[PDB]
């Protein structure tokens, strides 16, 4: 049985005037690997794969600015807050060295630091990640309608927060496996308050796809391009049919990127934690001795 509990003691720190939550267990010592989740989730999505890790390294696990236990101001939500919160939190907490390990909205804040702090980052652990989607043909058929449905500002803000559909619909339609209830109402819990649902709706509507918006495109392309130069060890985890990322974008990726070695978890949507946790958390520690300190 996937563990549904979250043994983990809450940590805060106070980031540009709001505190953020954040897990943190492991040695103190050595370089601290730093797990960054996405929409709709929080750091309940590595529950189960911080235990494979924390016997050789520190995990860092912080919930973004307006999501899981961190505050909630009446922001936005644009990407670009959750840079400057992220950025500011990884600050505070004084990390020099880090390995990422990194999904979804998470990837994007991962490597657009690492894009921006390169002599810092000693690995970097993705899945299911952003990318450009050049049209809407390159996203999954399955979830098409929907996704277009969500970036409009009547229908989608219904739909994501008055009704709460990305919590109730589109997050068990991320995981092959049935969530449990236990499961969903740890990923309700921060969302209660409809006000709240604010960053569940902006970040589909920043997603890069066909073009728009044209600015996160931009940024997304250019750590795209950072990526690709980049000599740091590299693990992408990915699984069939998968949604941001299908099996041939990983399989083009292992090759294109250099130093990367990808890992098949079988069958996984956008959630990869949450249908096979243990083959992921697995294989980051194994990677983690391999970079070898
Ligand atoms: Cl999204």
């Amino acid at each position: 049985g996937i563990g549904t509990g979250f043994p983990f003691d809450p940590h805060y720190v106070e980031v540009l005037g709001e505190r953020m939550h954040y897990v943190d267990v492991g040695p103190r010592d050595g370089t601290p690997v730093l797990f960054l989740h996405g929409n709709p989730t929080s750091s309940y999505v590595w529950r189960n794969i911080i235990p494979h890790v924390a016997p050789t390294h520190r995990c860092i696990a912080p919930d973004l600015i307006g999501m899981g236990k961190s505050d909630k101001p009446d922001l936005g939500y644009f990407f670009d807050d959750h840079v400057r919160f992220m950025d500011a939190f990884i600050e505070a907490l004084g990390l020099e060295e880090v390995v990422l390990v990194i999904h979804d909205w998470g990837s994007a804040l991962g490597f657009h630091w690492a894009k921006r702090n390169p002599e810092r980052v000693k690995g970097i652990a993705f899945m299911e990640f952003i990318r450009p989607i050049p049209t809407w043909d390159e996203w999954p058929e399955f979830a098409r309608e929907t996704f277009q449905a969500f970036r409009t500002t009547d229908v989608g803000r219904k739909l994501i927060i008055d009704q709460n559909v990305f919590i109730e619909g589109t997050l068990p339609m991320g995981v092959v496996r049935p969530l449990t209830e236990v499961e969903m109402d740890h990923y309700r819990e921060p969302f209660l308050n409809p006000v709240d649902r604010e960053p569940l709706w902006r970040f589909p509507n920043e997603l890069p796809i066909a073009g728009e918006p044209a600015n996160i495109v931009a940024l997304v392309e250019e750590y795209m391009d950072w990526l690709h130069q980049s000599p740091v060890p590299k693990l992408l985890f990915w699984g069939t049919p998968g949604v941001l990322i299908p099996p041939a974008e990983a399989a083009r990726l292992a090759k294109s990127l250099p130093n990367c070695k990808a890992v098949d978890i079988g069958p996984g949507l956008n959630l990869l934690q949450e249908d096979n946790p243990d083959l992921i958390g697995s294989e980051i520690a194994r990677w983690l001795s391999t970079l070898e300190i």
